[PDB]
C-alpha cells in the first residue's frame, strides 16, 4: 500500500530498487505508491512499519521474496545479511579496499554472493556505490553495475 | 503463535531473550505468546505465514507485537544506533574480540544500559547473549575488571529472564 520515502535517501534508493527487483524478478499485483517526507515508512492494511529495516523485511514478507533477496538456494542468507549489515553499520561508506575486494570476489562470481542471480546484497552496494580510469582497472565491478544497470533498474530507480 | 528454535544457538537465545523482554516490558492486555519448539532451523508459524531466520522472525515479532520503540530507543531518538550496534556485532558473527570488551566496560561506566539511558535495548539483549558466553568462564578478577559490564549482565540477567530463557 503506502510507502513513503526521503527525497535524497541512500536507504530510499535501496528500497527503490528493491521495487524494482520485485517487478522485474518476481511479479510474473500492486506494488505500493511513493510518497516522500521526512522518515521511511511503510503503512500496510492497518499495520505500520517504520524505518529502512522494518520496511526492508516487512516488503519482503508482503512479496515472498526472502527466499530470492537472501538465496536460501544455496544457504547464503548468512553472507548476504553479513554483507548488508556490514554496509549499513559503516553507513553505506566504501573504502577503496573494499573497493578493490569487490572487483576481486567479482572476478568469479556474476554476482557478489550468489553465483545465480542478483541478491539483497548486490542492490545494497549498487546503491552505495553508484572515471575510465576505474572503469578499466576495476573492470569486474564496471561489468557487475552495468549489468544490474540494465537488468534491474526499472520503474522506480534512480540516475543512470 | 509458534516458535521454533535451535538447542545451542546465539540466535536462538536472542529470540528467547527478546519474548522475555515482550513479557517483562510490554496487565490490562494479556496477550499469547509463542510456543516454543526445537528443530534444525529457526522458525515462527503466526497465523498461516512462516517467517524463516533470526532477523525475519526478530521483525515479525517486533511488528506483531509492537514493541519497536522500545527495542530501539524511539523516545530517545536512537534507533539509528542501536541499529549499528547489532549490525556492527551480526557482522562480525556476534563474535566479541577482547579489544570490544575494554571499550564497552567504558561505555556502560555511568549508564546502566548499553545505548538508553532508560531501559534496555535491543543491543543490550544481544551483547546479553552474545558475552554469555565469554563471561560465564571468566574470573572473578577479570569479570571485576570490567565491572560496569558485570553489573549491566546481572541487571538484565535478573530483570529480563523469564521462563523462556535458557542461558545459565
Amino acid at each position: 500500500c503506502v510507502l513513503t520515502l526521503v527525497k535524497d535517501d541512500i536507504k530510499s534508493d535501496i528500497l527503490k530498487l528493491v521495487l524494482d527487483y520485485i517487478k522485474v524478478t518476481v511479479v510474473q499485483v500492486k506494488l505500493p505508491e511513493i510518497c516522500y517526507d521526512k522518515k521511511i515508512t511503510l503503512q500496510y492494511k492497518n499495520k505500520t512499519y517504520k524505518d529502512l529495516f522494518c520496511t526492508l523485511y516487512a516488503l519482503i514478507d508482503i512479496y515472498d521474496c526472502y527466499s530470492e533477496l537472501f538465496n536460501e538456494d544455496e544457504g547464503k542468507v548468512s553472507e548476504n545479511e553479513e554483507f548488508i549489515f556490514h554496509l549499513a553499520s559503516d553507513k553505506y561508506i566504501l573504502k577503496q579496499s573494499d573497493m578493490k575486494h569487490l572487483n576481486d570476489l567479482l572476478c568469479e562470481k556474476s554476482y557478489i554472493i550468489s553465483n545465480k542471480h542478483a541478491s539483497i546484497v548486490d542492490i545494497f552496494y549498487f546503491c552505495a556505490i553508484h572515471a575510465v580510469k576505474e572503469r578499466i582497472e576495476f573492470s569486474y565491478i564496471y561489468r557487475w553495475y552495468l549489468h544490474i544497470q540494465e537488468t534491474l533498474l526499472a520503474n522506480f530507480s534512480t540516475l543512470k
